[PDB]
């Protein structure tokens, strides 16, 4: 088990801030950034090029922070530095939600796993829950983070509706999605908090951010599990969807744990500042990891013996 870079996608003129990947599409993927765009890659994977820009997304009037796509893949909900969410139609290319209630940036977006949810976190320091017809059906304020929420993520275990959150308060939130109240406050972190991350098994969630170190929460216990050091800001978070592994975005390089031993198990480094991982996402069969930079570019990484 090594990783190796297998190619790059040029096309964006701005940072690449997301990647998000579909089961249903493995020659599409999409790709959010600066550029106020969302690529959607046509994945050739010939002599020339990995990927080629299929289309291109328009309509957010400022930086794309971040997009999922849904579980059909025939849908993407991107979210925009301008303070609005967005629906996408992927066959047409056309926006056919607009979500208007946060009253500053959005930075993170998440679909629930029945897709008949959607949270997102802003500036604005609350997270908003709504429905796929752009109706904010619930507004959590108060025993919310007391700076900009940077990451929300619901978790895919059903017996424990989660949402989990993570800000510029230092903080991890569990909150209970049925009532959405407070379930857990996870303190420890002593900088800025940029991404929040669950396992398949909705057992395990990575927390990261300024002071560069992973830590990994149990939320079925609520309890505080281990912490790895990336050693640099960690910018995003993925697990693996088919190993046991906890992939980084540390400043420039590409950290991956082996959470069995707790050890790297590979660095993913392109060879005055270089330019630094801004996001992460494995491919549908969990061989290719894509990821995004500030030099407007992104890296595919194949998974070799």
């Amino acid at each position: 088990e090594q990783m190796t870079l297998r190619g790059t996608l040029k096309g964006h003129n701005g940072w690449v801030t997301q990647i998000a990947t579909t089961p249903q599409f493995p020659d599409m993927i999409l790709s959010a950034s600066r550029d106020k765009t969302i690529i959607m890659w046509k994945l050739t994977r010939d002599e020339t090029n990995y990927g080629i820009p299929q289309r291109a997304l328009r309509g957010h009037s400022h930086f794309v922070s971040d997009v999922v796509i849904s579980s059909d893949g025939q849908f993407a909900l991107s979210g925009s530095w301008d303070g609005t969410l967005r629906l996408w139609d992927l066959t047409t290319g056309t926006t056919t939600r607009r979500f208007v209630g946060h009253t500053k940036d959005v930075l993170s977006v998440a679909f629930s796993s029945d897709n008949r949810q959607i949270v997102s976190g802003s500036r604005d320091k609350t997270i908003k829950l709504w429905n796929t017809l752009g109706v904010c059906k619930y507004t959590v304020q108060d025993e919310s983070h007391s700076e900009w929420v940077s990451c929300v993520r619901f978790s895919p275990n059903s017996s424990n509706p989660i949402i989990v959150s993570c800000g510029w308060d230092k903080l991890v939130k569990v909150w209970n999605l049925a009532n959405c109240k407070l379930k857990t406050n996870h303190i420890g972190h002593t900088g800025y908090l940029n991404t929040v991350t669950v396992s398949p098994d909705g057992s395990l969630c990575a927390s990261g951010g300024k002071d560069g170190q992973a830590m990994l929460w149990d939320l079925n216990e609520g309890k505080h599990l281990y912490t790895l050091d990336g050693g640099d800001i960690i910018n995003a978070l993925c697990f693996s969807p088919n190993r046991y592994w906890l992939c980084a975005a540390t400043g420039p390089s590409i950290k991956i744990w082996d959470l069995e031993g707790k050890i790297i198990v590979d660095e993913l480094k392109q060879e005055a500042e270089p330019p630094q991982c801004t996001s992460l996402a494995w491919s549908a069969d969990g061989q290719t990891l894509f990821a995004g930079y500030t030099d407007n570019l992104v890296r595919v990484w194949q998974v070799t013996i």
